[PDB]
């Protein structure tokens, strides 16, 4: 399945200069030389010298044929050796009389004549090289002659990239070992011992041509090199959409990155995937594709094959791209099945799946990335980068695939996959949703269920399995007397009996609780004198709202944020690097709603934080600050929060939580005021989270902060 893609060969020799091509040609004669040299016994230097720049002089005859010439033994001798650079098995042969010409009639030489001039062979043979008389060059001037000799052969054929490729075929190989042979390295735009280059790892010469858009490929590394020795970057959001390197397939495999055995299955999973395209024809062997391993928050993985747009340019070399969310594998799609058949991903793979493993945002960042595909190899380099041409030349890396829209285009995806659970849903009111009701949140209320919250269908997309999850009350498994909330399965025993179990790890409740994001759960009490507490899922949530049930309606209705929680996540998002401080992010998140205001990391605000609305204020005295005004600040993340940012995901969800639970309470941002009690709270809290206690700030100066925010 494939061929060889001659276009891509041939774009390489094509697009190095003059001066490239003479050094490449030159490398091979040397590789050449070394071998004539250590097979015969003299271990004359001369045509070594001559050529690696001593001033003795040296003829060679030059001929009407692509990629030979002869070393006569003598000033006009018509003996001596005949050089075939593309010669599999022939580089160099020996002519001692007229009849050695003869002899020779194997492809590798008739290839080297155009259309016009095969003729002249006759039952094909060099016999005619007898009558005719060559001319004489010093062999200073000779890679020049035969870079101009393939060109004016490429000129006079129909199939250029072909005839390029075929021409090349063994002449690259050894071209890159007499690089490698180079001391020390080869020298960089007049300057020495620049560029290090060995021939290891290198495959037959049409292997290397079949891997030319491969992304360890050796051959692209030699033509990276020749490029670099004659002269000799990092993109944004709107450099890589406007860009446009890469045409989603609209199919995708998403995956646990977590569990033993993980590791193995996205690798089978990735192959998998890259079968089947190819199989299905929406792929050919021979196009070059992005092998997009993406981290999903949640500790998910998904895989998705992009085709590069032709629209792009040319594509230069395959290679891996790292982004903050992951890696793309680059390479024609053929390349990307032997690649996986020789287990050449696996480091890399192994690196990724192991740091997002766990993680909460799918988003490791491309530092713990690199590091991760560097561990299991020492400390190397970080892999090539694919790279292509542009509409003027320029060779560029090719920007990653995982790109904004593209982790919409998962969601959308995985959405759809989402949309036949709950035969028939509850048709609930504003009021039971706000938790008004003394009836409960709408489920059946129960001895373990007392606040009657609603059951919710998580559709638990690894296991393939559905589970009914109920917020519920239970005992506290020690202490008798009291109670605490936990999300619970319901299932049937042997007898058909319901009983109840905890999600086994909080990996499941994190996915849970973002698969039922928007849905509120009375986690306080119910009944006329008592204090319901209405919580959303979300768990990036740092806030809810409570009331006091009525004998009819409510009283006390007022927003609470979590000051502490809320604190001590910041602080730890603020490092930039929230699992180096605190444990799994995943883990902190889940285990918070089991955690009381005074029992997180940080204790230093005395009292969570209020706001209530003016008509429902009661007798609490209310500050002229916002909910918005806090919202705004958080949103932006400036000065000592600014890290905060780089996790666009938990910053969305921290605010959407925060507009979800006003919004269900039946107020808004704007018309929730801090309560006058809780200024000291929000000034102490804001001024550690915004200047790490550096500076005192007031609730005048937070809102002239928000102001100046919605100004620019
Ligand atoms: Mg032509």
């Amino acid at each position: 399945l494939g061929g060889i893609n001659h276009s891509a060969v041939a774009n390489r020799y094509r697009n190095l200069t003059k001066e490239a091509q003479q050094n490449l040609y030159q490398f091979a004669i040397i590789e050449v030389l070394s071998q004539i040299r250590e097979e015969r016994p003299d271990k004359n230097l001369d045509a070594y010298n001559a050529l690696i720049g001593k001033v003795t002089t040296v003829d060679i005859y030059t001929y009407g044929a692509t990629n030979m010439f002869f070393m006569p033994d003598a000033r006009g001798s018509k003996t001596g050796i005949l050089v075939n650079l593309n010669s599999p098995d022939k580089p160099y042969t020996n002519i001692q009389q007229p009849s050695d010409f003869n002899n020779i009639n194997d492809e590798s030489f008739r290839q080297n004549f155009t259309s016009w001039e095969k003729r002249d062979g006759t039952g094909w043979n060099l016999g005619y090289f007898n009558q005719k008389t060559p001319r004489t060059i010093n062999i200073s001037e000779l890679s020049k002659i035969l870079v101009e000799r393939l060109d004016y052969h490429v000129s006079q054929e129909n199939n250029d990239d072909q005839i390029l490729s075929t021409l090349l075929l063994d002449v690259l190989p050894r071209s890159a070992k007499g690089a490698a042979r180079e001391p020390l390295g080869v020298s960089a735009s007049g300057i020495p011992f620049q560029l290090e280059f060995t021939f290891e790892g290198f495959t037959s010469p049409t292997d290397e041509l079949r891997a030319i858009q491969s992304p360890f490929s050796h051959l692209a590394k030699y033509f990276d090199l020749l490029v670099a020795s004659t002269n000799g970057v990092e993109y944004s959001q709107e450099q890589a959409e406007n860009i446009g390197a890469w045409i989603d397939s609209g199919t995708q495999l998403l995956m646990s990155a977590s569990g033993i055995g993980a590791a193995v299955s996205v690798i089978q999973g990735a192959a998998g995937l890259t079968a089947d395209a190819i199989e299905g024809k929406e792929i050919d062997p021979l196009d070059v594709i992005s092998l997009s391993l993406a981290a999903i928050p949640g500790g998910k993985i998904v895989a998705k094959l992009s085709k590069v747009s032709k629209n792009l340019g040319q594509v230069v070399r395959g290679g891996i791209s790292i982004a903050e969310t992951g890696v793309d594998i680059v390479g024609s799609s053929r390349d990307l099945i032997e690649g996986f058949k020789k287990g050449n991903f696996t480091d890399i793979i192994n690196g990724l799946v192991s740091v997002a493993s766990s993680s909460a945002s799918g988003r490791p960042g491309k530092s713990k990335i690199g590091n991760a595909i560097k561990k299991g190899n020492p400390d190397a380099p970080l892999p090539t980068r694919p790279t292509y041409r542009n509409h003027e030349g320029e060779v560029r890396p090719i920007p990653t695939a995982q790109t904004k829209s593209f982790f919409e285009r998962v969601a959308i995806v995985r959405r759809e996959g989402l949309s036949g659970r709950g035969a028939i849903g509850l048709d609930l009111t504003a009021a039971q949703k706000r938790g008004a009701e003394l009836s409960g949140m709408g489920g059946t209320i129960s001895k373990s269920n007392p606040n009657g919250n609603v059951s919710q269908v998580y559709i638990n997309e690894a296991e393939g399995i559905e589970k009914n999850i109920t917020y519920r009350k239970v005992p506290v498994p020690n202490e008798p007397g009291n109670f605490e909330n936990r999300l619970q399965e319901s299932f049937l025993d042997n007898n058909g009996q319901t009983k109840w179990r905890d999600f086994p790890y909080a990996g499941e409740e994190f996915d849970f609780r973002l698969q039922h994001k928007d849905d509120f759960n009375n986690i306080g009490d119910l009944g006329v004198g008592k204090q319901g507490i209405i919580a959303v899922n979300n768990p990036y949530s740092f806030v809810h709202h409570s009331h006091t049930f009525e004998q009819k309606g409510i009283s006390n209705n007022h927003l609470t944020l979590e000051s502490n929680a809320f604190l001590t996540y910041i602080e730890g998002k603020k490092t930039g690097d929230f699992e180096n401080k605190y444990g799994n992010e995943m883990e902190w998140l889940v285990r918070k709603f089991k955690t009381k205001k005074n029992d997180f990391d940080l204790k230093d605000i005395p009292d969570n934080i209020h706001f209530r609305t003016d008509r429902e204020k009661g007798d609490h005295s209310l500050t002229t600050y916002t909910l918005q005004d806090f919202i705004t600040v958080v949103e932006n993340a400036p000065t000592k929060m600014r890290k905060v940012k780089n996790d666009e995901f938990a910053l969305n969800n921290i605010v959407e939580s925060m507009r979800a639970t006003a919004k269900n309470m039946g107020a808004s941002p704007d018309t929730l005021f801090l309560d006058v009690a809780s200024t000291n709270y929000m000034t102490q809290l804001m001024g550690q989270v915004l200047t790490n206690g550096r500076q005192e700030l007031n609730l005048q100066g937070l809102s002239n902060a928000a102001q100046k925010l919605r100004n620019g």
